[PDB]
């Protein structure tokens, strides 16, 4: 995915302001994956959070402006994202792909999601999600999410790695904007 990644990084750096960087990033990732939504979501201080930027295809509701107050992320102060672990779900009704030592554990069955988590995803029209941390330095800033809304979609580990590198670029841009 390095060629795809290099293309994404090129587009990101061809604009100046952070808002253009966010919009270009969500657009380029959505096009690359051929999916229906990519979002940038910013954590509040309590690890609730709000949708900041999105790219959508297929006539879905706009999520920007809206919040997601996830009680699990609040109680665990960001959950697995503090360790920069991704959350990878082909099908929200079947569960997550286990990620260990920076790759899929193909020996483990998928782990079903808790029903209120599933219901929250349904409220955002999501049927499949690959979610990775955006770090500003070593500070967990938010999440970059790739979504499919109309159907499940299989995520492979090269796509998850790409998403994490794109989130790295976002984090560097956020860090440099805060500088
Ligand atoms: C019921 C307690 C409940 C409500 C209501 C709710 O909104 N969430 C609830 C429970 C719950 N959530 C999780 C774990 C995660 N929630 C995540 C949320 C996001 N995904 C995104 O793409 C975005 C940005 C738009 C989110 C804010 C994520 C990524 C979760 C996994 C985190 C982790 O593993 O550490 C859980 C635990 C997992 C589960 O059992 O389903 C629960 C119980």
């Amino acid at each position: 995915m390095e060629q795809a990644l290099n293309r994404v990084i090129t587009k990101i750096r061809q604009v100046s302001d952070l808002e253009s960087i966010f919009s270009t990033t969500t657009q380029e990732v959505r096009r690359l994956f051929g999916i229906e939504r990519v979002t940038i979501y910013k954590f509040r201080e309590d690890y609730f959070g709000d949708f900041i930027t999105e790219s959508e295809a297929g006539g879905w509701r706009k999520l920007v402006g809206s919040g997601w107050e996830d009680p699990y992320l609040n109680e665990h102060q960001g959950g697995r994202f503090q360790q920069n672990q991704p959350f990878v779900v082909d099908d929200i009704y079947l569960g997550e792909t286990i990620w260990e030592e920076g790759k899929f554990n193909l020996q483990k069955p998928k782990r079903p999601l808790t029903d209120c988590h599933i219901e929250a995803l349904e409220s955002f029209e999501v049927k499949s999600c690959a979610v990775v941390a955006i770090f500003q330095g070593q500070k967990l800033w938010g999440l970059l999410s790739a979504f499919q809304n109309s159907a499940p979609r299989h995520w492979d580990e090269a796509e998850v790695q790409l998403l994490m590198r794109v989130a790295d670029q976002l984090g560097v841009a956020i860090q440099q904007a805060e500088y």
